[PDB]
């Protein structure tokens, strides 16, 4: 049901509206700089999926809550698949970088041979194609025409592709420490210290834009709800308006060739 307050209805509209046109001014930008190579796929196609989930949900969340409008089982539940396929392949791309990053420094002699432009033209595919075919799946508290045994579905499907993401860079940084033994000291604390403050950054980002918000949305099956989680839930949906923005500022400004290919024209 829509209760949030009459008083905090009036800063929201304010709030999206610096938070919402800088993240479609800035994922544009990024994709007029793009060049291609078989790792800038991977980098594109979470660039042109948090473009339409910076639309569809900046439109619908200003429906809902502030001015009201009402609507039925089959027209809303369309605008709610704009927005639940559009925030899961915004994750699946995040499992694409991360397992292409790490078949590069665990088998170093095979990265030219293992990961072409034909399976990382597919993969792409394979990812757009079972992610609007689990959001258009309702064939059949706080989110109206949905059922519970649904909501131990998405979550249960998105908490094991982050148990994926903190362990492709925890694994980087151990084989990166005990090779920075031999080829500094004996050779010929270097290396491990440019990766330590790069990838720290990566993943203070991303536990503190999905661990609140997937925690709400825990609390819903695990138990009983209540009143004062309905006021609280609309402001912890405005974090991945958060994890959107600075998204084009660890993954495309962090490099050496997308910082040069931009100050040439
Ligand atoms: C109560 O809903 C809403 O009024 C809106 C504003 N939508 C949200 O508030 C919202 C906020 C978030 C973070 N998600 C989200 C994202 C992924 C997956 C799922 C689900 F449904 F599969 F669990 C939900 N939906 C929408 C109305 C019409 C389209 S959207």
């Amino acid at each position: 049901f829509m209760v949030l307050n009459p008083s905090q209805q009036l800063a929201i509209a304010v709030l999206s509206l610096t938070l919402g046109t800088f993240t479609v001014l800035e994922n544009l930008l990024v994709l007029c700089v793009i060049r291609c190579r078989p790792s800038y796929h991977f980098i594109g196609s979470l660039a042109v999926a948090d473009l339409l989930g910076s639309v569809i949900f900046v439109y619908s969340f200003i429906d809902f809550h502030v001015f009201h409008r009402k609507d039925s089982r089959n027209v809303f539940l369309f605008k709610l698949g704009g927005v639940t396929a559009s925030f899961t392949a915004s994750v699946g791309s995040l499992f694409l970088t991360a397992i292409d990053r790490y078949i590069s420094i665990h088998r170093p002699l095979a990265y030219k041979r293992i990961v072409t432009r034909p399976k990382a033209v597919v993969a792409f595919c394979l990812m757009w194609t079972i992610a609007i075919v689990i959001a258009v799946l309702p064939l059949l508290d706080i989110f109206p025409h949905i059922d519970e045994t649904y909501l131990m579905f998405w979550i249960g499907v998105t908490s094991v592709l982050l148990l994926f993401i903190v362990y492709a860079y925890m694994y980087i940084l151990w084989k990166a420490h005990s090779h920075a033994v031999r080829m500094i000291q004996r050779g010929t604390a270097r290396m491990d210290i440019r990766l330590a403050k790069t990838l720290v950054l990566i993943l203070v980002v991303l536990i503190i834009c999905w661990g609140p918000l997937l925690a709400i949305m825990v609390y819903d099956v695990f138990g009983k709800m209540n009143k004062l989680i309905k006021t609280v839930f609309a402001f912890c949906s405005m974090l991945c308006l958060l994890n959107s923005t600075v998204n084009p500022i660890i993954y495309a400004l962090r490099s050496k060739d997308l910082r040069h290919a931009f100050r040439s024209m």
